């Protein structure tokens, strides 16, 4: 990761975005044990959130840091990659390595792909690829369907990209209001979207 100029700027603004959700998460009963949980993962997959930066450093030499497009396109990156990685990371806490190394490697493909456009593509890719491995994730954690899904993402164009991208966090919501109420819901929405700026903000002045 070293020889990866942009990877320990993309991790301060990895953890700028961990610590504001964390605050945010923690500051509420109902949410509290999502902050939990993802200090967890951090703690125990410290290989994947290596794997994330890498990524994001290479989403820097593409992309700059020098607009706030390509800042927040980065930052999708890292959220992208980040979903496929809890995914992956289930995969590996049960033994099924391959199958974690072909989710990752598909999801990287597809996120590596896009960095030849503009940021603003990058960043609709890069939801898209996020809530593919969402959706699976909530839906059994079913890596079949994961792969499935972010084969679609690689066969459709942009506006479908989007359109499932948009789908995709339609769903989220509901499921965050469905799980913790649509009150607290909405705390963690906005700490999430405080949490994207900080981590724009650190890369812009990087
Ligand atoms: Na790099
Ligand atoms: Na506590
Ligand atoms: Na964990
Ligand atoms: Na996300
Ligand atoms: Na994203």
């Amino acid at each position: 990761l070293y020889f990866q100029s942009g990877g320990e700027a993309a991790r301060r603004a990895g953890e700028a975005f961990g610590e504001v959700l964390d605050a945010g998460d923690r500051a509420n009963p109902a949410l509290q044990p999502i902050a939990d949980e993802n200090r967890r993962f951090v703690r125990d997959h410290a290989d994947l959130v290596e794997r994330i930066y890498a990524l994001a450093a290479e989403a820097i030499a593409r992309l700059g840091t020098a607009d706030p497009a390509a800042a927040a396109a980065v930052v999708a990156v890292m959220l992208g990659l980040l979903n496929v990685a809890r995914l992956a990371a289930h995969l590996r806490d049960q033994g099924r390595d391959a199958e974690a190394e072909e989710l990752l490697a598909l999801a990287e493909e597809i996120l590596r792909a896009a960095l030849a456009g503009t940021p603003e593509e990058v960043t609709t890719t890069a939801r898209a690829v996020g809530q593919a491995a969402w959706l699976a994730f909530v839906a059994g954690r079913s890596v079949e369907l994961a792969l499935e899904n972010l084969r679609k993402v690689k066969e459709a164009n942009l506006e479908e990209r989007r359109a499932f991208a948009e789908e995709g966090e339609a769903a989220s919501v509901r499921w965050l209001a469905d799980t913790y109420g649509a009150e607290a819901a909405a705390a963690h929405l906005a700490a999430y979207a405080a949490g994207v700026a900080a981590a724009v903000a650190i890369l812009q002045a990087s």
